[PDB]
Formats: structure tokens, C-alpha cells, sequence
């Protein structure tokens, strides 16, 4: 499923994501844009042999099972195809563990590069959230 730029937001932010670990909610969408673009189905194949998945890329190394990244974790209790559904509340779920881990959203670096340090609120705006 490809999502509306606001349909995320009103999803992520029904599923409590919005000001998760102090992130505003442009914050998830904007990261979402970037990693994604909007599509529940993305898939990318990391040089280590891991796998990113769903909106927000859920690395297989240690969050999602894909029962092809040897030796990694599944802190998120899920198959990485979970990851991939047009229901966003693994990913969402998921997502929230990441973030708790001590390094926020800097564990997604396409939110460093591209979202950290700039009008977030851009992405939410004009939707009647
Ligand atoms: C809770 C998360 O921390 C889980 N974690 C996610 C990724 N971490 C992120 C980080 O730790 O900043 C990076 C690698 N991590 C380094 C380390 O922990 O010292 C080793 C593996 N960890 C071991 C553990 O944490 O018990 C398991 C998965
Ligand atoms: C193996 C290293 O991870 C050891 N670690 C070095 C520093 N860690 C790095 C990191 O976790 O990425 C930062 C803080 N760490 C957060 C956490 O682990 O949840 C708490 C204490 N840790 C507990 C543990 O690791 O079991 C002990 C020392
Ligand atoms: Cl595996
Ligand atoms: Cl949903
Ligand atoms: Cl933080
Ligand atoms: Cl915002
Ligand atoms: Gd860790």
C-alpha cells in the first residue's frame, strides 16, 4: 500500500507514534517519505546481508525475522513480512522499540540527513489531523 502523505500521518498518529519519545509527528512522516516513500511494500537489501523493511525500513539484523540474516535478533518478535502489510501497526509497534533504544530516530539515517534540523511540520501541513 502506497499512503497519501496525510492518510500516514492520521495513521500514525491514531496509533500513538505522534510526539513518541519527543518526536513530532512530521518528524515519522518525513523519515517515512524518505525511507520509503510511503510504501508499506519497500524492500533494500543491506551490504551486510540484512534486509529493510516496510514504511520506516525495519533492518532484519535485529528487529524482524526474514530467516536469511544468520546470526541476527528479533527484538520485535515478527516476521519481517509483518513489516510489509497495508496495516501499519507492526511497523508502528515496532518502530516505537527502535526509537526507545537510546539513539531516537537517529537510528534511521535517511532522518538524519534529510528531516533532522528542519521544518518537520511541513510534512503534516494542510492535513486535518
Ligand atoms: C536495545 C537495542 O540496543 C538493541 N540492539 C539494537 C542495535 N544496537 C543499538 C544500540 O545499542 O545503540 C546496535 C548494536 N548493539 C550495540 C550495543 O548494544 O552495545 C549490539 C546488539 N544489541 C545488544 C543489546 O542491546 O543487548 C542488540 C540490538
Ligand atoms: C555491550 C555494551 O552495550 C555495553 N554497554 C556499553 C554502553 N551502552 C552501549 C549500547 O548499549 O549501545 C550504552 C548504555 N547501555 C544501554 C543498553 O545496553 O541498554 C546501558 C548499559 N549497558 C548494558 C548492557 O549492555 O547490557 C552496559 C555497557
Ligand atoms: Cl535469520
Ligand atoms: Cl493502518
Ligand atoms: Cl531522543
Ligand atoms: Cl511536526
Ligand atoms: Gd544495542
Amino acid at each position: 500500500k502506497v499512503f497519501g502523505r496525510c492518510e500516514l500521518a492520521a495513521a500514525m498518529k491514531r496509533h500513538g507514534l505522534d510526539n513518541y519519545r519527543g518526536y513530532s509527528l512530521g518528524n515519522w512522516v518525513c523519515a517515512a517519505k524518505f525511507e520509503s516513500n510511503f510504501n508499506t511494500q519497500a524492500t533494500n537489501r543491506n551490504t551486510d546481508g540484512s534486509t529493510d523493511y516496510g514504511i520506516l525500513q525495519i533492518n532484519s539484523r535485529w528487529w524482524c525475522n526474514d530467516g536469511r540474516t544468520p546470526g541476527s535478533r528479533n527484538l520485535c518478535n515478527i516476521p519481517c513480512s509483518a513489516l510489509l502489510s497495508s496495516d501499519i501497526t507492526a511497523s508502528v509497534n515496532c518502530a516505537k522499540k527502535i526509537v526507545s533504544d537510546g539513539n531516537g530516530m537517529n537510528a534511521w539515517v535517511a532522518w538524519r540527513n534529510r528531516c533532522k534540523g528542519t521544518d518537520v511540520q511541513a510534512w503534516i501541513r494542510g492535513c486535518r489531523l
